[PDB]
Order: C-alpha cells, then structure tokens, then sequence
C-alpha cells in the first residue's frame, strides 16, 4: 500500500519533502557559491509567483465566502437554539482572539534579543468605503497637518493609499448576505450565484495549494541562502511556544471556567468524557470529519439530549473555530514583530476583526487556511512572503488546533443546553 | 393610539426631531463653549459617516435601477398606446427640468447679497468611456495646452481624474438593458439577476435611511455653529419660494398649455374634475397610493375610456415623475450657488440629464429620493455635504411634488387618448 | 431587387462608401483649406468617439468569451476523438501565428525607405496579477535600479502602469471556466448567466459595428489630410501582400506537411477532392454557413467516415481559424512597424498568445474581428487609431481568409481519421 498511501496524504508529505528540500537546497547553494543582490531575486522567482497567485484569489474568496457564509447561517438559525448557540460561538473566537493577541505582545517573539485618535476613526472611515470597485484596491488614511493664517490649531487631510480594503469587503458582504439571505425566494438567483461563485473559487485554491510546494521551497532556500547567523530557529521555536500555550490555557482555564459560570456543574468530567473526540482529533486533523465520534461521546457518555446536538455539533464544526483565530491572530503579530515594525491600536483590530470574521469566510474547508493567512496579513498591509516561515511549522500545530476546535463545540452543547431548558419542555409537550 | 402613529409615521417625526435637536444643540454648543478647527472636525463625524455611506450605495444603485427599469419598460410598452405615453411622459420630465434651471438661475438663491467647445466635447467623451470599470471611479476632462515649435495654435490634452463616471454608467446601463430586454428567453436569467440585485439595493438604502437622522442632527449642529450671521436663512427662504414658484407654474401655464395644443378642449374643466386626486395627493404623500382615487376621478368624473387608463395611470405612477425632476435641477444648481462656483453648458447638461433618467433610476420607491439628490450633485463634482440644508425643508415640499406628479399623469390619460382614436375602434371591432 | 441587395449586403458596401467618402472629402478639404493643428482634432472627432467605443466593450467581451468558449469546448469534448481534434486545432493556430510573425518581421512592411530576461519575466507577472479588478485597467512592469552602499550591483523595482492587462484576464478566464465546467449541475447557473452575457455583448457590438463607417468616414479624412507623400499607400501595398503570401505559403506547403506526416497518402488529391468548398468560401464569406458543402465534398467524394466528421466539422467551424489568426499576427506588427517603435520578445509573445486564443474569445460571430484587431493592439499597448488602415482593405482578404480557414477543418477530418482507427472499430462492435 505505497501509492494508496501517498494518494492519502499528499499535502503533508510534500509540504514536508518541500521544506527539507528547501534546506538542503540553500545550504549547499551557499556553500559553493556566492549569490550577488539581482541573482537572489531571480532564485526566489517561483516564490514570487506563488505570492502573487495567492493574492489574486482572496478577492472572490472573502465576497463569495462572506455573502453565503452569512446567508447560510441566518438560515440555519431558526428558534432560540440557533442564537444561543451562534452568540456562544462568536464569543468564545473573540475571547480566544484577545487571548492570542494578549500572549504576543506579551511573550513578543520576533524581537531580537501619531494620534491613536485619528486611527481608531480611520477604522470606521474605512468600514464604510466610499466606494465599493475603488474598495477592492486602495485604503483611507487621514493625516493631521497644521493651518496656516496665538494657539496651535491643526486640520485634517485625507488620502487614499494602495491595498486592498478588507475591512470595507467583510462589513458590506455581511449585510448584503443579511439582506438576501431575508428576502426569501425574490432573492435566491442571488444566494445560488454566489453559491456557485464559491464552490468555484475554493476549487481554483485547491489548484493553487496543488502549486504551492516549489513556491515554498523556493522561498525558504531564499530565505536560509540570506541567513547568516541561528537566530531565526530561536524565533520559530518561541513563536510555537506561544501558540501552544494560548491553545493550552485556552483549553484548560477560560472554556472550564465558562463551563462553570453558566452550568455551574464539573467541567473537567464533562473534559473526561469526550477523551475519543479529542484522541480522534489527533489523530486525523479535520474537525468535520470528528463529527460521529463527538455526536457519540455527547450524546451516550454525557446526558446531553440529541435534539440541540442534532444543531449545535454540525454547525459548529465549520463556524466556531478558537485555535484557528489564535493561530491567525498570534502568527500576524509574528509577522508584524519580525519585520521589525510597530503594530498600533488600529491594526490590532483590524487583526483581531479579520481573523474572528473568517471563521464563515474560510467555507469550512480544510486546504483554505493558508489563504486566510494571507487575508488577515493583507488586512492591515504587512509584507505576505514572510508566510512562508508558518507554513513550514504549520503541520505540528493542525492537531492541536483541531483538538481545541472540538472541545469548544463539544462544551457549547452542553452550555446552550443548561442556559435555555424551556425550548425543549415547549417541544415535549407538543 | 399613541405607539401605531410612531410606527406609521416614523420618518416625517424622526427628521423633524433630528432638525429640531441639531438646531438646539447648535445653540446650546456655540453659546457655551468656542470650538477649535479640529474639534469641530471630530464633532462632525457621524454626518461625515452617513455621506460615505450614501456615496458608497449609488453605483449597484444606477446600474441595478437602470438596467431593470429600462427592461420593464421595454415589457410594459406593447402598441401604440405605450410609446405615446413614454414620449409624453420623458417629453414633460425634460420641460420641467429645463424650467427649473431656467428659474433656479433667473433669481438666483445662494448668492450673496476656459472654452464650451471643449466642455461639450468631453461630454460626449464621458457618455462613452474607454474602460468600463474605471468609469465607476474616475472621469475624463480635456484642456489646451499650446504647442512650441506665426499664429498661435494650440493643441488639446486629456487626462482622468477622479469621481464617479454617471453619464457613462447611465448609458451603458440603457443600452445594456434595452439589449437584455429585447433578448426573450435568452437573456432572463440576467434580467432576474438584476431585478433581485435592485430589491436588494432597495433594502439596503432603507437600513442607510435608518441610520439617517442621527447623521443630519450632528451635520446641522456642525452647521449652524460656524455661521455667524443670519444669511442662510433667507437663502433657504428663498429657495423654498423657488420650487414652490416652479411648481406653480410647471402645473398652472404649461401643463394645460400642452392639453390645449393636443386636446384642444378647456383644461382648467379637466384639472377641476380630478380635485379629490389632488386632495388625496396633499393628504398622503405617496403617487402609487392616490392611484385608486385618480382611477375614480379620471373613469367617472371625467369621459376617459377604461382600456388606456390601464396602462397610462399605473405606469406613469412611478416613471412620470416632474416635480421631482425639477426639485432636483433647482436644488443641484442651488448647491452649486451655495458653495460660490460656477457651473457651465456642461455641468448643467449633466445636471439636466442626470435628473431627467432618475424616475427610471429610483426603482419607484418614496425612501430613495435623498439618495437621487447625491447621485446629481456627485454626477457634476459637487460637495454632497451640503445636502443637510435641503433634508431639513423637505417635508415641506413633498407634498406639493406629490400633487404636481398626478397632475403629470392625471393630464397624460386626456392628451394620449386623444392623440390616438384609430387603435380604440380597431379593438373595439375586434 | 435594389433594397433586398442593400439589406442583405449591408456591411461591405457601408464600409466602401465610407472609404470613398473619406478619400474624396479628404482630397476636396486639403485642396480647399489648410488646417491648423486644432481643427485637425475636431475633424477627427467621430473616429475618436468609435476609437472610445470600441475600447468600451472589450473587457466584458473577453471575460464572457473566454468563459463561455473553454466551457463549452469542455463539454464538446468527450472521448479521443475531441482531444485528438482540439490538439489539432490549437497546433495548426499556434503554427499559423509563428508563421505570419516570421513573414512580417522577415519582410518588413511599414519601415521607411533593456534586458530581454526582465520583459520575459514580467510575462509571466503579468499573467498571475496580484489584483482581479485592477487587471482591468493596470499592468505590471519591473525596471533594473542600481543600488548604492566593488562589483556593480543592481535590483529590481517594479511598479504599475496604465492600460488593460489582457494576458492576466484571459489566464484566469480560462482556468475559471476549465473549473465551472466540470462542476457539473452546482455550476450550472454560472454557465447559464455567462452564456447571457456573452449574448448581450455581441449584440452591442453589433450596434457598435452599426456606427463604425462614420467613424472610419471621418478617420481615414483625417489620415489622408495629414499624409503630404504618396508613401502609405506603398505600405498598403505590401502589407496586403504579406498577408496574402502567408495565406499562400500556408494552405500550400504547411498543411500539406502536416497531412504528409501524420497521414502519409497524397494531400493534392485531398485537396482537389474539396474544390466546391473553397469555391463557396470564395463566394460566400462565412465558414458556418459554408458547412453542409464541405459535410458534402467530404463525406461522398472523399472516403471519410460520418462519426468523425460530425464533431470535428461544426466545431472546427467556430475554433479552428489560421487564417485570422496570421492576419491578426501580420496587422498587429504592421502596426507597431507603422508608428515607428520596436517589439521585443516580450510584446511578439504577447501578440502571439492573444491572437491564439481569440478564436475562443470573439464567440463564433463574423461582425466582431475588428474588435479582435482592438483587443490584440491593447494587448501590447499599441495606439488602435491606426486600425482605420486595416479595415480600407480587409474587404479584399476576408474571401482568402475563410479558404484557409475552410481548408483548415477540411484537412483536420482526415488528419483526425487516419490517427485513431481504434475508436471507430470499437465502436463498430459496440
Ligand atoms: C451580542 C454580541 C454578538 C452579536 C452577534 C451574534 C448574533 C446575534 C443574533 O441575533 O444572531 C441571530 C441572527 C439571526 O436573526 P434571527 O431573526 O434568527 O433572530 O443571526 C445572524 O444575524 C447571523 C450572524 C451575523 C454575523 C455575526 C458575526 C459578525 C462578525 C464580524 C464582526
Ligand atoms: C470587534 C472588536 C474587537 C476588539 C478587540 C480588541 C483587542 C485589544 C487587545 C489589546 C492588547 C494590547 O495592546 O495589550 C497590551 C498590554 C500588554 O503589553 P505590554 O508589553 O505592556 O505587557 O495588554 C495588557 O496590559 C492587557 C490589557 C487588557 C486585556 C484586554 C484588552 C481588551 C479589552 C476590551 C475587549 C473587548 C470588549
Ligand atoms: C450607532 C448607530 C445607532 C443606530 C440606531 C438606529 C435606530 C433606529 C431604528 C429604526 C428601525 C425602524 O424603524 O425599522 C422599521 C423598518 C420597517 O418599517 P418601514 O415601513 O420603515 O419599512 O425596518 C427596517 O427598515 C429595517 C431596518 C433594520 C436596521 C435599522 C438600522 C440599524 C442601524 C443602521 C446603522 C447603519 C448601517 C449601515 C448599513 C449599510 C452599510 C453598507
Ligand atoms: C422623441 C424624443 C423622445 C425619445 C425617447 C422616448 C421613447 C421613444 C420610443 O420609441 O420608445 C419606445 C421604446 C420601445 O420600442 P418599441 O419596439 O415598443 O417601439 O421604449 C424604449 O425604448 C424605452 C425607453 C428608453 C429610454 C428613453 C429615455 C432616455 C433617458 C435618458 C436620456
Ligand atoms: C438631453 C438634452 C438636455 C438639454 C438641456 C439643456 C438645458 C439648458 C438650460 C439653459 C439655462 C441657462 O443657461 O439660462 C441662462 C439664461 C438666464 O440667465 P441670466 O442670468 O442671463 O438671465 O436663460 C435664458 O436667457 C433663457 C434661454 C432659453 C431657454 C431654453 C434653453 C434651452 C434650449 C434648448 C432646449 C432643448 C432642445
Ligand atoms: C449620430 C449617429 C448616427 C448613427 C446612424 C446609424 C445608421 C445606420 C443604421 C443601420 C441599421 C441596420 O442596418 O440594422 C440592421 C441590423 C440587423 O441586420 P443584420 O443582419 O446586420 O444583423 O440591425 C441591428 O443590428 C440593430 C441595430 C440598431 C441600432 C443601429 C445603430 C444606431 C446608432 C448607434 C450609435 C452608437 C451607439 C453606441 C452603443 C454602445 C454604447 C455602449
Ligand atoms: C499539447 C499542446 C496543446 C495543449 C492544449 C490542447 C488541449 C489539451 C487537452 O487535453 O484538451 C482536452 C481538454 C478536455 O479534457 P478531458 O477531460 O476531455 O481530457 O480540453 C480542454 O481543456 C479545453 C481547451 C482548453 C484551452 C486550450 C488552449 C489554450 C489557449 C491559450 C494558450
Ligand atoms: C504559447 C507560446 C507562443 C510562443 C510564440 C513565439 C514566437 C516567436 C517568433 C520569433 C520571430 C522572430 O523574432 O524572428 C526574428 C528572425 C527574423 O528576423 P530578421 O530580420 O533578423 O531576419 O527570425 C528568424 O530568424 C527565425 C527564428 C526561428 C523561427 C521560429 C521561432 C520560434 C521558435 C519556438 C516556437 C515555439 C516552440
Ligand atoms: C511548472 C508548474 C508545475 C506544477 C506541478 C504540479 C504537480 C502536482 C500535481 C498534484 C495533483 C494532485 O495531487 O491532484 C489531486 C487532487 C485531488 O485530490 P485531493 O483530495 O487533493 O482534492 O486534484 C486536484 O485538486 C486537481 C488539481 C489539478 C491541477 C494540479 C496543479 C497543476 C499546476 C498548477 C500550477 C498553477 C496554476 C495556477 C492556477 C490559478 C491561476 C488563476
Ligand atoms: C474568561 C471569562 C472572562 C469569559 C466570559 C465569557 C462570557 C462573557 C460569555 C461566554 C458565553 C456567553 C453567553 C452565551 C450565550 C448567551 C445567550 C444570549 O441570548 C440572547 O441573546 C437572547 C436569546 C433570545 O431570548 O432570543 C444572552 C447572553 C448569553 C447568556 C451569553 C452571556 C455572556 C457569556 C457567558
Ligand atoms: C410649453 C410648450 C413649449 C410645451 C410644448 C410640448 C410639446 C413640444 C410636446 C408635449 C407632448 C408632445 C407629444 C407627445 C406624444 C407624441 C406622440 C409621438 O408618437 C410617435 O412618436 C409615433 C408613434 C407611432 O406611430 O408608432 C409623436 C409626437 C407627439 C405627438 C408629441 C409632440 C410634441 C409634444 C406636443
Ligand atoms: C511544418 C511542420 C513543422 C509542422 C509540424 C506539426 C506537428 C508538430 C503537429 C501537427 C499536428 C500534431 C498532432 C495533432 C494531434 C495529436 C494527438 C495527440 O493525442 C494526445 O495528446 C493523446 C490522446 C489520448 O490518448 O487521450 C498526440 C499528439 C498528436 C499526434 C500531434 C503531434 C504533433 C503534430 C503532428
Ligand atoms: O479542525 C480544523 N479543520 O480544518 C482546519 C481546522 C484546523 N485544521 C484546519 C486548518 O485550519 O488548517
Ligand atoms: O409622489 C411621489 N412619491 O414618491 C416621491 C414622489 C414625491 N415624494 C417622493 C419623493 O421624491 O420623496
Ligand atoms: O471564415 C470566417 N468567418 O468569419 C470570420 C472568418 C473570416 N471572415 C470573418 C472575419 O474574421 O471577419
């Protein structure tokens, strides 16, 4: 079973023939022969190609994604379960964001060992574009600039400068799909267009994730051939440091204590009690695929009635994921951090807007988190060929991501049922 | 019966509110504290969201407005009834438009008590533009620039700067829809395509309308803080008495002047049998709700047959529309005054026909007129921000377009039958 | 029969009478008046207005075609037969495209009697853009900048530039259609709603192509006022030549061979056998319209098989055509040799990937290959003004054409019979 097996798991293995290729690639190439500034350029050409791929399908990707994303979801919210459940799950990913956000600037690796005013407007001014083709290439900024004629009075100046506008993208294809997703069947040409409009664009990310490993093998031989001294493993090894304990302390302090403020039951019991789940989790890497394992360790090992399971588990398994958005959260900081730049109080949330909100703009699919990587690093205007440091350590933190994903919705089963048990009286009695 | 009237009447009440608590705090501000240029920067800031939002709806506005009302039109005219009563209906919206320009720069309210060749080329170098999507943010002008190498010659220079394109969106958008609409079968996918994309922008502008009142307060507070004098009262007064004098004599002199060159029968007997409808029209301020009582008035009171009042009176309910069309010629070149420039022979030809085709691009709707007046006073360059000075009088005048519009139509039923009597007996034989 | 021969023959006596018109009134204005350099621009106005227009709708125009053509050629192709026939067809464009660029920088029609490794990567750039609505309007370019801190040592800056990036919207139409054709029935909508829109657009280039002989009126008067020497003509002369003897030296030598080759019996007699077919091509100008003659010179005076001949006639109809593609190839150097500029190897493989994949890309309709000629000329950024002198005498090579074309798929049956032998008999038995 040796071409059943390399059918099976084609992504990993090539990620990881890539990255060790990449290496030995670059440490026999500098040590044989000098490269001089324009011969480094043309070696790290597939890369290039590779990041210019990647940032022409995000553009489809968040309007497609965004518009049925939210459209699905208002139509799978029916009574009091669905918003129950829907709060739940947009609370515990910006809990889990601020959590990752908090434990970078904390631990902060990547470093070598203005008016917050006008920004935290510049947010809203670009919210809402003024307008909606010029929001798909180019930014509002405002600037402060003294007026001329016994005070110092100044002005404001505004200007449009190059890059896309995501946060502008994200808020009207929330309330375009709010908006079609409610008009029922005068607007459902609009929800199988853009239906279809997504199944395309997810198949054309596959394509290019099939692309993807002479791209990254390239960059990290670009990479390690301009590397003089071991300072960057140290910054690696940090970086996995912090994403780990941010999944740990968020696993074991804050969704037991939720558990325990609104059940006010034993949380690590009802932990003990979905052990297959998790294990499962481990041991294949996607939290859809987890599903009956889950549904059988909720629903005949913990007393948690099949009929909110039946809602919370399918639909939370593609839109509550905690570890995906401290991951994305901690690795833009990263990125940001290790460019030497300074993060402010606008592009931090901008961070931490991009990664919760792509939770429905990722279409629950498993080859799509790199490409949300490169959303959220080309939310706020970070340099994306850095990527390539995140995806050569991606497969050691997937488990571990997915194992968090399935302990929030396996404790959001039993928490939607504790805080609302009038629904299901109401449905038992007739 | 105190909530059910809040929940009738909300709009008229919460603007009169929002002008009434600006106006207020205007007051109370400026006689308590001075205000720097900077802060009152930052005290005008939710009026400054509300004109990006208004901005950021007017292009899926035009081209889904456009493309579906020119395609039902194309259905709704069959014979030789409906291209009678299109020809009356765009031949009376252009006299009303050309009256309210004539008006607006004969007393000229607002007002303190280069080459037209050129210009009007690049008018028609605007209708027809080189890039479809560059045309939804940026415009085309031509200057002369001298030539060095005994007369003078001169050549000329063309270079694109920046704005919404809306002649060219106007007319690619006409003759998009009038190709789809001619299609059949063919082409309905996109004809419901772009029917459901207009409901949708419909929505949309409710939710901004929503949002609107808070806007106008905090931009008329901003206003009347930094006037000094008591001047834009009377320009305000001043251009209330020119729409109210436009519409008097728009539905007085010219109206029955066209019934007594068509008809050849007296109309001031034809404008006294349709009192109720005008009655009506003053009481609610709506043109397709006082449809019934002008059916009554027209059927009844005065001798119009049943088989052209079918077509002509709920057609011309939404596309037959002159009191609008000249409130918002009046109020774009009141604007234009206001802010001390001055328009030329092509910046009143865009105004011109930017305000005569919006009774197709308004999708017959009572909450988008506001919207009308930004795209008219965005198709010529003009700030927007002073759109708050005519918001704040528009429901005093509302109800007087109201009465001009039936009239409009009211006056069409009697001029189309008795232009065509050949198409009656020919239905009437068979 | 006087109005029936104008209704039917429209196009080339329009055409003619506007060469005619433009030539007289050229001579009777230079004999009459001189013209300064201003008004010299106000008589070229109407072919700046139809210059404008037909730069309008290329952008919707490749974007339906290509999607619609790779779509439906991905249906029509089903065993190994379509394979056989598709690798045919897009080798025999691909040689007859080599062939006229040879011939044309070889003879050198027009003339009077950088690092190659930048541009050749600023290809492959541009064909992935790293925005999809800013290739609509923008195209990449890299320079080489030398740095400054003892060998000499540069970088690469690359920046944005004006004008419509063909290759990246053809690249990406074509792997979007590749993907929304295998979808099956959950892209179907998709399909459907750009077949509609491929629809409209060539409707309105037909109204375009409707106005075309004022603006090539009023555009060869402009050339010919300007033109002091008898020297374009001689230009003229030669260019129809080079088209005419690439013509020649391909349905002569090059598709012979390649009958030589593959099916090793005579190609004389084979082309002999098709006389009727070119005779009607000859005398009728469409390749559709001459396809039941060519069913029959194949079919019953040539031994071919009917299963064959029933997939690759139709469809080599509408996506087999040489003799527009070296056309288009001849007449985009000729004018780039007109103007006085020099091609590199960047812009020679830009013409000759846009002319290759324009059969697709123009929908199969005869009244659209002067937008062809449009598209190929701001494929490389040429000035399309100089189109008016291609289309004064493509009345004389559109007969030639479409014999080659003709020839073309009338070799291909064959090619295709003698190839695969295996299917027919396998599907002789079953
Ligand atoms: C309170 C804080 C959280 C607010 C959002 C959570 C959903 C609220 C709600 O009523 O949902 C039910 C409604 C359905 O309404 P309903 O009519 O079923 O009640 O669901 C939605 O509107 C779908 C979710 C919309 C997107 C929410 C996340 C935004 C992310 C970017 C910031
Ligand atoms: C939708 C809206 C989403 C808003 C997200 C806001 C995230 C803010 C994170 C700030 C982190 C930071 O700067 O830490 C610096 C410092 C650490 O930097 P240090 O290096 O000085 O230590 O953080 C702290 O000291 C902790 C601050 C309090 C933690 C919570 C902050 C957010 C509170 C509001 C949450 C939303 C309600
Ligand atoms: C801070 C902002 C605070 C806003 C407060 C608004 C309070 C008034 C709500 C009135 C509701 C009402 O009367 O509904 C009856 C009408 C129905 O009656 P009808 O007859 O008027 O229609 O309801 C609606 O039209 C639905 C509106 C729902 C949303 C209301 C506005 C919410 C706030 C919007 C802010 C701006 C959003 C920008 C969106 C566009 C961006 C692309
Ligand atoms: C004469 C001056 C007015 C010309 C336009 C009026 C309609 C003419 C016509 O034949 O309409 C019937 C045709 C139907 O054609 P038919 O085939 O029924 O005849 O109706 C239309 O074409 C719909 C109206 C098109 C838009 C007209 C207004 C343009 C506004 C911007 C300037
Ligand atoms: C579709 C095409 C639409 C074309 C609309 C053109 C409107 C022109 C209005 C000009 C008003 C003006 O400048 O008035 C200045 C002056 C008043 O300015 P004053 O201040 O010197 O007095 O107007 C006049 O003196 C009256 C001019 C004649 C009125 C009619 C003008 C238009 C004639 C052609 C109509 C279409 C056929
Ligand atoms: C000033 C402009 C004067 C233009 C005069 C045109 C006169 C020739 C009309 C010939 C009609 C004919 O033969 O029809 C038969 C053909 C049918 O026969 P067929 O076999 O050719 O197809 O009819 C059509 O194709 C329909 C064309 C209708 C419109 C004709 C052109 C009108 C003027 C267009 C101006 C430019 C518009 C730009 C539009 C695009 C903008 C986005
Ligand atoms: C070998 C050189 C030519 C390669 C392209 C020819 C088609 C190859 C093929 O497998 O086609 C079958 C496939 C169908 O696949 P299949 O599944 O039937 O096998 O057909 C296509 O993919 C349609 C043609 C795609 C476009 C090809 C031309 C590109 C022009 C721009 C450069
Ligand atoms: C999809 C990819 C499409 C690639 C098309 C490449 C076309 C190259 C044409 C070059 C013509 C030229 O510069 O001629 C100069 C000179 C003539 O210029 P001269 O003026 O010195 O004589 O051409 C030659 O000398 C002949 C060169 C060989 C002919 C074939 C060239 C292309 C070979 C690769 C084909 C694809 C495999
Ligand atoms: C020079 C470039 C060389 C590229 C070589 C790629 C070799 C690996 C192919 C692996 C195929 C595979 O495992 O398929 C199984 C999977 C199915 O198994 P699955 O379970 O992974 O899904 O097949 C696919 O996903 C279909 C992919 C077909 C195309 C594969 C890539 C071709 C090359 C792409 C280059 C970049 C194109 C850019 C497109 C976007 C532009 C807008
Ligand atoms: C580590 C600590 C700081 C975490 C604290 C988390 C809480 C702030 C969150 C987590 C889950 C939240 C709950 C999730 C779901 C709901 C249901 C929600 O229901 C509705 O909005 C009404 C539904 C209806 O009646 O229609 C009300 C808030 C509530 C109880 C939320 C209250 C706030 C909670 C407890
Ligand atoms: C104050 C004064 C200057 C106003 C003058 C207005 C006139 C110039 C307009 C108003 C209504 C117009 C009429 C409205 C409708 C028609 C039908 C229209 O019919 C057709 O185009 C043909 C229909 C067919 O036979 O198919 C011919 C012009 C006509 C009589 C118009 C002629 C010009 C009129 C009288
Ligand atoms: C003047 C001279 C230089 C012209 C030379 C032309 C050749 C390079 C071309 C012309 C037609 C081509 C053939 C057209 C079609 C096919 C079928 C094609 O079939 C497949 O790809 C496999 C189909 C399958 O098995 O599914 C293989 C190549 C082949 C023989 C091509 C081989 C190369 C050929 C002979
Ligand atoms: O549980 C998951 N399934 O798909 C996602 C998430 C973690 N692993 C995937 C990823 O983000 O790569
Ligand atoms: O009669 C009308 N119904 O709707 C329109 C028009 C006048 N009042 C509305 C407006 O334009 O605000
Ligand atoms: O055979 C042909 N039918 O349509 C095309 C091609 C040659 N003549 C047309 C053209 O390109 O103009």
């Amino acid at each position: 079973e040796w071409k059943r097996f390399l059918k099976n798991n084609w992504v990993l293995l090539s990620t990881v023939a890539a990255v060790v290729l990449g290496i030995t690639t670059g440490v026999l190439v500098r040590e044989h022969r000098n490269l001089s500034t324009l011969e480094k350029f043309y070696f790290a050409f597939p890369g290039e190609i590779l990041m210019r791929m990647l940032k022409l399908i995000i553009l489809p990707l968040i309007i497609s994604s965004m518009i049925t994303g939210v459209a699905a979801l208002d139509s799978n919210v029916s009574g009091k379960i669905g918003v129950r459940a829907v709060v739940y799950y947009f609370c515990t990913t910006l809990i889990a964001v601020i959590l990752g956000i908090v434990l970078v600037v904390s631990i902060k690796p990547g470093v070598t060992q203005v008016s917050t005013v006008d920004a935290m407007l510049d947010l809203i001014r670009n919210m809402f574009p003024e307008n909606l083709v010029q929001a798909c290439f180019q930014q509002y900024k405002t600037k402060r600039e003294e007026v001329k004629p016994k005070t110092k009075e100044y002005k404001i100046v505004g200007m449009y400068s190059d890059g896309i506008n995501v946060l502008g993208l994200i808020v009207f294809c929330l309330v375009f799909g709010l908006v079609i997703g409610k008009m029922g069947e005068k607007g459902q040409i609009l929800v199988d267009f853009f239906n279809a409009l997504s199944d395309a664009t997810m198949k054309i990310v596959q394509i290019i994730m099939c692309y993807m490993p002479l791209g990254i093998l390239f960059l990290i031989a670009g990479k390690i051939i301009e590397v003089e001294d071991w300072e960057i493993f140290r910054k690696l090894g940090l970086y996995m440091a912090t994403v780990l304990t941010g999944l740990a302390i968020h696993s074991i302090v804050i969704l037991p204590l939720i558990y325990f403020i609104v059940v006010r039951k034993n949380p690590f019991r009802f932990a003990m009690g979905m052990a297959q789940a998790l294990l499962t989790a481990l041991m294949i890497s996607s939290s859809s695929a987890t599903l009956p394992v889950t549904f059988r360790c909720a629903e005949e090992n913990n007393q948690v009635d099949k009929r909110i399971t039946r809602f919370v588990l399918p639909v939370g398994a593609t839109i509550n994921m905690d570890g995906t958005a401290l991951y994305e959260a901690v690795a833009a900081v990263f990125i940001a951090q290790l460019n030497d730049l300074d993060l402010g109080i606008g592009q931090i949330i901008t961070i931490s807007i991009t990664a919760t909100s792509a939770s429905i703009g990722a279409a629950g699919v498993p080859q799509a988190g790199l490409v949300t990587m490169v959303i959220v690093l080309s939310a706020v205007g970070l340099p994306a060929e850095d990527v390539t440091l995140i995806i050569a350590v991606d497969w050691l933190l997937d488990r571990f991501r997915t194992m968090v994903n399935v302990l929030g919705d396996a404790f959001g089963t039993g928490i939607v049922e504790k805080l609302s048990k009038k629904e299901l009286e109401q449905m038992d009695v007739s």
